[PDB]
């Protein structure tokens, strides 16, 4: 596009009429120059810090260095906090706020003079919240993420966020270890200012971003603390700037091949099987046709080569030192698995940025040879049980258990679990099938990481430590076990696995996709023709809007009149 | 001067040796990107800031507009906290610390990679220490005024900063007002952030900063939260760069037309007596050739005509908004005594700066026809009881005194006039004149503001409020009375104001500067040869350095080994 | 201490009279409750925070922690900026300035109204110049480290802070690698905000602040960005309102027996060389008798068990995860090594502090009969050469250098080694001692770090990477080598080392602590006897005032005026 040109904001802040000397005159009780107003780029900060969201909370710092950068650059910059859904305050779940934020994002972009943006995020679900919010306005944006916290440590041993509360309350309910040693680990658990340092919901939408395009290269494994997350952050204010004059607009950066080049790369790094339902969400916003046919098309047989926990052994340090996802990238273009051309905000190729990049440590970017899995994306099932599809992350899930046939043991929502979970009469052994119920997006409500739900304490005690669990929740990203999730409809909608009863059989089969109750059709028919409601049902508040409007797991469990772009036109004026 | 060229700051920052690495390496752990360090202007921004100088608290904020500034213009921003010599928390006065804070910042400024400097100042004392050190180095620099607090408020009446202070207190010890009266006014006299909003040595020292060339038109009256002054604080962060790579130094601004322009404008507001001290220091450092008998030459009949407290009846807000001191310099213009063509620091003359400007109240901004005074300069005294000097403020003093000859009522120190004032057996009448020794920079030690001594009360209750009073001390900025101060030299290094004596008579004659002990030459010669120092000299601690190297106020009270500009050279480096 | 009673603040802040309306009406005007100027503590939060001290550029944040604590604990905190002498900005050498900084911190201190004091560090000087200016005041102070940076890394491998920079440019000169590589590293060389993460002299310093009780227990090894530096900070700031309420001075702290524990700390951990000059320096201003020789005989037979970078092998992080400190100092109570009595800042004993403590990693914390050095404490070598005493490293030394005798080469001054050291041409082998002149207090001026020569690269090629080198300098704690520095006098005041010759013969018995220059009495004799002193003293500034009064390394190297406690009684009011 062509500059100079009159960009939206001089629709508040050009010329002279009453309408302008109100708008440009009262942002000047700031101490503003003049100058600032003669249309050069304004840019919106969105900054989802907060004390409450304490895995961001050094975006302030971030922000004072993007602004450095809009000044040096010719451009205006203004900081605009916006709701911060953090994943470990909110309740029920952060993820029954991440609608809310976009909507939230989207209006606070289109109301206000800005041209660009600028979006500050880190905790699990502020990324595809901006990202949300921002691809419905279409304007020029760019990511800025946070970075991951230090490797926590625990008796002189690695420790990773999430990963090791799975890990340590199961041992505490095996018998391997006290509640209070569980106590000593929490003060060296999280230990400086960043997101969980495993390969988790913080860590792969940060990836998704960085492939995407939508952030400068090496923007997601660079720690919240070091150095050079500040030097990124002012470069990517000068950059935000020039990308505003140029009109480099999301629209032109997350194409169906940048979105495939995502998904790629979440089987390479062993990604959260929230970047499935986010980066749904996310298409949906761009107006991408994106299905979860083209996430198992697409991580067939790409192996999982990051070795980081819960499917691998190192934590976040150690990827960002073996020089981080640019090395992914490569290695995804030397095997002809990438779309090479793909534009970036930075204006250029995808390829052209990583093409020089250097594995440091192979121990922690395998050799294609060594890698955890060779066919390292997330798999979708489908069959009777789950006729919008299931979904489960083959690179920590056991191989002995991908293809499983045992009786039903049924949990009616979540309240049923933790009833029974530690009842010592409770009929199940290690051949069982946990199934649970109303954990979807309108049943929880809000779709909370659930599903990976612990072992019977007496099948713990045999030293076995996985099963096959089956939900219509989600899991952490953090999480592992062979564990099937997303299971569409969801129960609360009368999908079929509300129908399933104790002593049912299900079949599992991984390499053909495939998820059986093992009933005939009449007696499905039959079931289902007697079902209910079985979870809460709000009559006001937003959690009534949500439980009206929210969409399945299996297209990104947005709400239905949020969807698709509005494009950013100046509304009319205010008096 | 040529630009591009090598500045001193790449004596740090530029090439590739082992010593740069080091230098530029550190300064990188922040978050910086290589090409800050390729040689554009590295900007110091000195700020005099602390939670215990409360005149200048908004400085925080005013320094990262400055910051902005800077990165705009293309620079390189870098705050740099320096020694605050608070006048209201400082004991025994901040005086004694303005030379301590000259040293501090002059080594800060040689001794680190500033290429040009910007003076965050306010309080009394900052503007001078600021101003002497950065003279001492002659790098490019320019001041930023914090500004003056808005009107206090006492009883629907204007209270001012400090010149209520006094009348209050001898109210009370007249029996016209009561303390508990007093402490009421307490909440309602100091409400906004900034300095004293009387024509105050802060006042004063913003406007001769101005006035000298040394910060952009405008400067010295913004009130310190208008939102103008943040406008100003970040116009000067665009100019320093400019003036960096033009190389305008403090030496090209503070010529001889500089300083009178200075003298004559402190005649035509009013200014505080400390202006006097303050301003001989400051030329000290330029290398300027400045004496008290300019003072004298220049100021005379030259009208006051800023009808502000102490002198006249409003505040710096009502100054403010008739135009501030361009008005008053356009004036000088206007009467043939401005040096139009003496140059500032944004490039411009000074009448070019001024020469359009409109005074928008001259109930303020006084017509020469209703000045307060028709010869408003400072006035310097001579004669055997001060032969170096003593200074009088003409516009704030009684006419009727100005020529007095009276009963020398004499106290040896500060503790012995506490101690005898408030004495109603006190040998005093409304026609004596009232004499303090030992309160000089060596004597007090550090030089007080404590001149202006309170009347006796037996005096206050007929109604009386002035007084002939003689000393060695300063008095606020704020003060008023007939009151002849720096006496030089002081008693406590034998000056002829050691050996008055209760009951000589004294003769104050202002028209022909006079100021004459009426004793025989044989008399004085005698009585100074039993002159004996003071006991308990400080065997140690600065309190040693300054008794040992303080100058009479009659040159401004530098130390002697800081006068001169010493430069500023790069010095060898540390490995 | 009797509690409550009147702290010297209320002498600015309590009670009725003008003065007092003064003082604390006008710290009012930044909106502070009444209450707080009811004599509950005030705390001055001392900062040396600066954009230009890189090392401590979190400290603000730091700030804003420990004033929390003060909140809670009834106080009013109020922060005050001072001297901040950085090492990797100031030139010739923050040394010079340390002096300075102490002089400025003291009289804060005394002329504001605090009543007690934290005192926030980080860079090399910083920690012994508040420390000296809090020393001379002796009000309650308590001390917060800012900490080390996290580990600098080149091709996947650790790089140590200074220490690799020594190491670096040896290996450019010996051709074994480019300046074009060395360039390489420096981006990941620092790559966090704080303190050099060797063992040098800031982490010595910040070792031997918790080692003398002036910090709480932990202190010392806490990375800059690890989220238990801000715990400790806002833990300090609860601490010193009690400790003002208590009245624990210095005084009662820093006792014989407590620098007995830190000189026996610092042999311990195989500190920086600096301490030595630092520790005495504090020792004069508290007024406890301390000398070279206690350190001689108190680091005796103390192995170093500390395995750090330039002594050993790994960095700050490891020492932090092993247990710090703390088990060190357990350890030298469990040898009998240690005033297990000796009070700290806390109220408890440090042996009760650190008595329970774990060492969580042998091969960094290591057992005595692995330890780098049996006798690891700082040697005191005495002879003709240096009679006021010289000092050198074992636990980075060269063992079979430990004695030698070898051919003197002469270097009269920096400028004469830079313009000498890589002529092939230049007479010297691995066997002579290379002999370095005018680097003192004095004569360089400011004593900087350049004793450990880098050798000769035609040494340096056959693979000798030490040489006995002698000198009046200092040299960087992240030095390495058989380095004898602190020659006293020095060569600038006449002494000895000014007369060497080139050929002269030197033996060097650290096991006998003699370093002798062989030489007849009378030709030494004569060889003084006709001595003159540098040409181009310092006749002005800051400059002048050095020269004149800074005494030898062999005290401190402090100024002859301050050394000594002046106390904390509150000056004549400033009206
Ligand atoms: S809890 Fe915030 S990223 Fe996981
Ligand atoms: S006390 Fe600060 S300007 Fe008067
Ligand atoms: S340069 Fe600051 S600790 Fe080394
Ligand atoms: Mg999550
Ligand atoms: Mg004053
Ligand atoms: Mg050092």
């Amino acid at each position: 596009a062509e500059w100079p040109r009159k960009l939206r904001s001089q629709e508040w802040y050009g010329g002279t009429s009453r309408d302008v000397i109100y708008h440009r005159g009262w942002l000047k009780n700031q101490g503003y120059p003049h100058d600032l107003f003669d249309g050069r780029p304004v840019i919106g900060i969105l900054n989802t810090w907060s004390d409450m969201t304490p895995c961001n909370g050094h975006l302030r710092e971030l922000a004072e260095k993007v602004k450095a950068g809009v000044w040096e650059a010719g451009g205006f910059p203004l900081e605009v906090p916006v709701f911060s859904a953090s994943e470990n305050t909110f309740r029920p779940t952060a993820m029954m706020y991440r609608n809310l934020a976009a909507l939230a994002v989207e209006e606070a972009i289109r109301g206000q003079p800005m041209d660009g943006c600028v979006l500050l995020v880190g905790c699990d679900k502020t990324t595809p919240s901006l990202l949300m919010g921002a691809a419905s306005c279409d304007l020029p944006s760019i990511v800025v993420t946070g970075g991951p916290m230090l490797n926590g440590y625990f008796r002189g041993e690695r420790v990773g966020s999430g990963t090791h509360l799975w890990k340590f309350s199961e041992m505490v309910k095996a018998g391997e270890m006290t509640q209070a040693e569980f106590l000593e680990a929490e003060a060296s658990m999280s230990r400086s200012s960043g997101t969980c340092n495993t390969m988790g919901t913080a860590s792969t939408m940060a990836s998704m971003a960085e492939a995407l395009g939508m952030a400068l290269s090496g923007n997601a494994a660079i720690p919240g603390v070091d150095s050079r997350r500040k030097v990124m952050a002012q470069l990517t204010g000068r950059r935000i700037v020039q990308m505003v004059k140029d009109d480099l607009k999301p629209s032109e950066i997350m194409t169906k091949q940048a979105f495939e080049n995502a998904i790629r790369t979440n089987a390479a790094i062993g990604g959260s099987t929230n970047a499935v339902i986010h980066l749904l969400a996310i298409a949906g916003r761009v107006g991408i046709d994106l299905s979860l046919d083209d996430w198992d098309r697409c991580g067939r047989d790409v192996p999982t080569i990051v070795n980081l926990m819960p499917s691998g052994k190192y934590l976040m340090e150690e990827f960002f030192y073996a020089g981080g996802l640019p090395v992914v990238l490569k290695r995804l273009g030397e095997a002809g698995l990438l779309h090479k051309d793909a534009l970036t905000v930075s204006g250029e190729t995808v390829w052209d940025e990583v093409k020089d990049v250097v594995n440091w440590n192979e121990d922690v970017i395998l050799p294609a040879e060594k890698a955890l899995t060779s066919s390292g994306g997330i798999v979708v099932l489908r069959g009777n049980l789950a006729p919008k599809g299931a979904v489960l992350k083959p690179s920590a899930a056991s191989p002995h258990l991908l293809v499983h046939k045992g009786r039903a043991v049924v949990f009616e929502d979540i309240d049923d679990y933790k009833a029974k979970i530690n009842d010592d009469n409770l009929d199940i052994d290690e051949n069982c099938i946990m199934v649970m119920k109303n954990c979807g997006p309108k049943g929880y409500p809000g779709m909370a990481e659930v599903g990976n739900m612990g072992l019977p304490p007496k099948v713990l005690k045999k030293g076995i430590l996985d099963m096959v669990r089956i939900s219509d929740a989600r899991m952490s990203g953090t999480a592992y076990g062979t564990v099937v999730l997303h299971t569409s409809p969801e129960a609360a909608v009368g999908g079929p696995l509300a129908v399933v009863k104790n002593g049912d059989m299900i079949e599992l089969d991984v390499p053909n996709r495939r998820l059986h109750l093992d009933i005939s059709d009449e007696e499905l028919a039959r079931r289902l023709a007697e079902w209910q409601p079985n979870h809460d049902l709000p009559t006001s508040g937003y959690a009534f809007l949500h439980q009206q409007h929210v969409e399945g797991a299996d297209t990104g469990a947005d709400l239905d009149f949020l969807k698709g772009c509005r494009g950013n036109a100046v509304g009319k004026d205010s008096l």
